[PDB]
């Protein structure tokens, strides 16, 4: 799992 | 972004 | 899954 | 952008 | 399943 | 843009 | 352009 | 499968 | 550009 | 798999 | 730019 | 897996 913001 | 696997 | 953003 | 698979 | 937005 | 299948 | 095969 | 935009 | 494959 | 942005 | 394989 | 910002 990958989560990415700005 | 959001990659999700097993 | 792959979500993506702006 | 949503791409899913299994 | 591809959904695709603007 | 929908692209749906199995 | 979309171009779809098996 | 390609999708291509502008 | 989305080229999607297996 | 290929999602290629501007 | 995203690229996925297995 | 290869993800690529500006």
């Amino acid at each position: 799992l990958i989560i990415k913001g700005i």
